[PDB]
């Protein structure tokens, strides 16, 4: 086993807090004084992507690959998903990511962002949403959209689906909302980005659609990031989902030790709310450390060239590392962390917040086996 | 100047006829004996790549780059567009493509497909389309969609835009068409792929919307690949766009030589109609030949390593090759061929077909040179209001509907609700049932029936004065029906 484990980091734009969480988690692992908890020193090579120039993304990935790396933690969007996923799958290099899970079942990628599809379907069945308006964009994949369509077909729902990803003018949102209200539509499932959700909520506030007779289900982890101050005052239902628990002791101690770091080495940390992606980054560091500790425990022999070496020969140990990254069962800031054969999270819990009352109240939780437990 | 010029080629799925056209055009260039338009041999490398796997695309591009090429002809999809465009613009290697033009301004990309936004806007202005349904797909870019949106905002149009690129169930197409027909939409602008256009058109044929009075504008240069026999047999108007004119002598010569090619060596020839992408491939070969002939005539110096070598070394001769390729002006099978600073085609002509006959032609400078309702009445089977005997029913409400229609002057058709209920909102699902549900959800236009004027219903539909007669809220029949009810109450 190597005396030092080096990993890579691929950070796209607007990931300052995620970068700070990555550095802080690596430092937390490194400063542990227990030889059993720290059998190897962990280093990282951090590079920043463009995500619009595939040449730049490939250059950064190949610079990471040329130097010795055992795993790559990073982020991708819809424009850089395919390049990184394909390169990692072909070169047998594990890619640990907090980004949206891939629609296709692909290997050598560990996406520890739980899928909202099951929770969304369970809440739709529980609330009995047999007719609603589904406003979606395709910036996080098509899994939720396909699941909604299949559920509507099998359950004979009345789902009015609208793709709002390509809308640049707010009057289009106003027209959509007015048309929906003309048809007496009271229930909206908004599977969009945080900024698009904010724009839609501004439009519904402007049109006065935030009254007590409307329900908005925001299908987006990061409930604390959406601006809901002005929609609460109208009395409308707002269902949200989260994976970070504030009263979790591990989350509590991380926050306690995390809000007292100077904003010169860890920017966007102290005077800023903790995004769920930072918790996923901390959990990713935990998963990597646990997997490599297990590899050392079993005495598995793990120890580059260039990306494009046609005929490409993958390095043999990589598969083992993938297995080590997929058999872990760890407890992190998002709760239980386990992965299936495709790298997707399994046996996870998603907290559901109703927050219709003044403030935020956690209406219940969702689990794969016991579907939805309300309070 | 080298005795031979080597070019790369990147082909994908459903690109057999285009590959045959590429090979045949290269053979035609190499088989000339004048020695003036053929001063050098033309060698080609060909790679078939899977666009869904970026690793394979990068492998193919880098293999061709390392082999040594002066330009890459080929196709890109919405997934492989970014990779190929970035790799060509960063390594200063020209990419000649007959695929969709890039929305953004990029360098070292020579796009052989002319843009359709100008022709579509001019045809919309000519036909006076103040209100239409735009079904878009966004598999050839977003330029047309944003152009339509800006034109609608500036000209105060009523465009009902729907994205049909994520639809896999034909019932969704049926529901969209039914919803558009309910709101009295006659004109459709379908900017989608050929297969999606065919699916939409067959759904239209099944729904019987292909009759007279309906206009369908197909925003795709694939008019010959669209199955629309039944659509035009119904009497509807179909406006199409083309770039290949069969009356062009060069096109005729190419076709007469093309239909006599051995299918073993040249698959998809003399078996299927010549796709416009094959014509663009032939014209791209002509463009490459003319540009390199210009380079040789001007005595411009012309000459590798791996793609990914930090810091990247741009090709010194790439700028000259791109400049020569972007100043070419040739008469190809698609007409005049010229390129602007960003590689997009300029000064082109688009033939507009009204159907088939050539309605006219669109050019950038000379813009475009050319050459009642059956209202649904919903009722409920309840004596003596509606009783089985439009001729199948009699009762008070049938006579009331007849009188109201005579005062309004409309043609109607009675239809009793399936569930046989009045309006009621389920507290759990918030769904209205009965006649009020039909009116709210747009499946009916008026409800002459014993429907009590209540507060809960009044908030969702318009009630005339008691006789009340219900109407969907905000419709154009509210005041006429209210006045008719009042006048009938007068007598
Ligand atoms: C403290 C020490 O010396 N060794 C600890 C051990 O007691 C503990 O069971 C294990 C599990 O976390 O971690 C290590
Ligand atoms: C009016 C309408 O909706 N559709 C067509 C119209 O576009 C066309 O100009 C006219 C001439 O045949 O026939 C009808
Ligand atoms: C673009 C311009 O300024 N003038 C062009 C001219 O070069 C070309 O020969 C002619 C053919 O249609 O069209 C016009
Ligand atoms: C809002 O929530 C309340 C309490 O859960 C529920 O009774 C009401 O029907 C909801 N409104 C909707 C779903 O429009």
């Amino acid at each position: 086993f190597p005396n030092t484990i080096s990993i890579g980091g691929l950070f796209m734009r607007n990931t300052v807090q995620e970068h700070s969480a990555f550095r802080f988690a690596v430092q937390l692992y490194n400063t542990n004084q227990n030889t059993t908890e720290k059998p190897f020193h962990l280093n990282y090579h951090v590079d920043h992507l463009d995500s619009s120039n595939s040449f730049s993304v490939t250059n950064a990935f190949c610079s990471q690959f040329s130097r010795g790396v055992y795993a790559i933690f990073g982020f991708y969007d819809q424009m850089s998903m395919n390049t990184l996923t394909s390169f990692c799958g072909a070169l047998h290099t594990s890619f640990v990511t907090p980004s949206f899970p891939t629609d296709a079942d692909v290997q050598f990628v560990i996406q520890m962002r739980p899928a909202l599809k099951g929770a969304i379907l369970s809440l739709l069945s529980y609330y009995k949403w047999e007719k609603f308006v589904y406003l979606y964009d395709t910036e996080r994949g098509f899994s939720v959209l396909q699941a909604i369509m299949e559920a509507a077909v099998q359950n004979n729902w009345q789902v009015t689906a609208r793709s709002v990803g390509n809308i640049k003018d707010v009057q289009e949102f106003r027209r959509i909302i007015e048309e929906m209200d003309r048809r007496q539509e009271k229930r909206y499932l908004i599977d969009c980005e945080v900024e698009r959700i904010n724009t839609i909520l501004e439009q519904v506030v402007i049109l006065g659609k935030h009254s007590r007779g409307y329900h908005y289900m925001l299908a987006n982890l990061g409930f604390t990031d959406i601006l809901l101050e002005r929609v609460m005052h109208g009395g409308a239902n707002i269902t949200g989902f989260q994976i970070v628990n504030n009263e979790n002791p591990m989350v509590q101690q991380f926050i306690q030790r995390w809000v007292r770091l100077d904003e010169r080495e860890f920017p966007e940390a102290k005077n800023a709310p903790l995004k769920y992606t930072s918790a996923l980054t901390h959990d990713a560091i935990l998963v990597i450390a646990e997997a490599f500790r297990y590899l050392r425990r079993q005495r598995v022999d793990v120890s580059a060239g260039d990306c494009l070496a046609n005929p490409a020969v993958p390095w043999s140990q990589g598969i083992d590392i993938e297995r080590a990254l997929k058999m872990v069962q760890v407890q992190g800031m998002t709760g239980n962390i386990q992965f299936d054969t495709y790298g997707r999270r399994t046996n996870y819990t998603i907290d559901v917040y109703e927050m219709k009352v003044s403030g935020s109240r956690k209406a219940g939780y969702w689990n794969e086996y016991e579907r939805f437990v309300p309070f």
